[PDB]
């Protein structure tokens, strides 16, 4: 990996937020309809800042980088050719991104530009429908702040549900039942997904709420403070969807935790509707739903994959993986974008292996750094599990390399003598 140094005190930044969404008119993100809060930076960079070393931003108490998926990510930095400027990773425990300054900084002098990234609230802060938080970040050492206003969209009524967050696998939906606290009797929810489907009862849990307080307006509830149903009345339909019969619920608030599985290959609007049928006051049977949206492609919802290889000394010649002792240990490997910018670098091991993780989904080159004498062998010579994969492309000795939302893809190497 490129070493380097925090260089916060090298870069400068200049903060504003921009509220997107149907609230922007009312200076609110709706965070039920398209809200979100877009964070917009102008940066300058010192020409004595160099490959390796990094500026970070520190999302702070109330907001972090991304909307629904999870895990969060942030984007690398690029110009307006597309060069990358930065490489950015984000950790979570620090709720802090590193925008680590690739070889750009050392072709180009007077570094400087823009970029903005989308957040959201953290939904158990954040918590209350039209709630002020001081959203207090810091850009590259520059401290950031301003109160932001909240809302949900949370109504009084029968049944309410939002999508609390998504994942590769399952989103995680709350559904919120009798907030209105009428005596209800009869009482059950259907389950039915577009995009996702159920296929055990144990991906639905169910509690009990006393106190409307505990109905955060933001829908993800604090469950360590409810009372949980712990042997519920659920039955997954032949179709994937599930009923919860909650009984005889009284004046009694309820809410549904449920983590439907998203479908292989889909790609479009997604679905969770929750219709509560149960006998009102007036002892009249009736019918209520609620729908909620969310767009999005399974085959890339992580972000970010990976891959490695492998190296060796093709003692034969012949471009397949058949020689013995011939790991080659101590390559230099390095990740390239498509413009030719040093994004990363790592060595093989022992073993002649070398691996990149984490990255984000795309194009990439990857450049082999010759031993003195060597060159690479035939490429592509026998199946692609046993061949080697390098080319001299464009003056570079370098393989290409697709991430999408694996790490199982692998770019080998074979040496020979010049
Ligand atoms: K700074
Ligand atoms: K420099
Ligand atoms: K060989
Ligand atoms: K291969
Ligand atoms: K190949």
């Amino acid at each position: 990996a490129q070493s380097g140094r925090n260089v916060n005190h090298l870069v400068f930044a200049n903060t504003s937020y921009e509220i997107l969404g149907g609230g922007k008119k009312y200076n609110q993100v709706f965070m039920t309809m398209d809200g979100k809060l877009k964070i917009k930076i102008d940066y300058t960079v010192d020409d004595s800042v160099v490959e390796g070393d990094y500026f970070t931003v520190d999302f702070g108490k109330y907001i972090h980088p991304g909307t629904s998926r999870k895990p969060y990510r942030v984007n690398n930095i690029h110009d307006a050719n597309g060069r990358t400027i930065a490489i950015g990773s984000y950790d979570s425990a620090t709720n802090t991104a590193k925008y680590t300054f690739t070889n750009y900084v050392d072709i180009y002098n007077n570094v400087r530009g823009s970029f903005s990234l989308l957040s959201w609230p953290f939904k158990e802060l954040v918590t209350t429908d039209k709630q002020s938080v001081p959203v207090g970040i810091t850009v590259a050492g520059e401290d950031y702040t301003q109160n932001v206003i909240f809302n949900y969209g949370n109504r009084t009524v029968p049944v309410i549900s939002d999508i609390n967050y998504l994942t590769k696998d399952f989103a995680e939906f709350t559904t919120y039942i009798n907030q209105n606290r009428a005596f209800n009797t009869g009482s059950k929810v259907r389950l039915s997904g577009q995009g996702f489907k159920f296929t055990s009862p144990d991906e639905i849990e169910v509690y009990k709420v006393l106190n409307n307080s505990q109905f955060r307006d933001s829908f993800s509830p604090d469950y360590a403070n409810l009372t949980q149903v712990r042997n519920p009345k659920i039955i997954i339909n032949s179709d994937g969807s599930a009923t919860v019969d909650l009984g005889d619920i009284g004046t009694l608030g309820y809410i549904i935790r449920s983590k439907p599985n998203t479908l292989p290959d889909f790609s479009g609007i997604g679905v969770l509707k929750s219709e509560y049928t149960f006998t009102n006051n007036k002892n009249q049977r009736d019918t209520r739903a609620h729908a909620s949206s969310i767009q999005f492609v399974r085959a890339e919802l992580a972000g970010f994959g990976g891959f490695g290889g492998y190296v060796w000394f093709d003692k034969n010649n012949d471009g397949v993986q058949n020689d013995s002792n011939a790991a080659a240990a101590g390559i230099t490997v390095n990740l390239l974008d498509p413009t030719g910018i040093r994004l990363a670098t790592t060595t093989t091991d022992i073993t002649g292996h070398y691996n990149f993780d984490n990255l984000t989904n795309g194009n990439y080159l990857v450049e082999f750094v010759m031993p003195e004498g060597y060159i690479p062998t035939q490429a592509n010579s026998t199946v692609d599990d046993k061949d080697s994969d390098v080319v001299f492309e464009n003056g570079r000795y370098i393989a290409h390399v697709t991430i999408k939302d694996a790490d199982n893809m692998t770019i080998d190497a074979g040496l020979v003598s010049d």
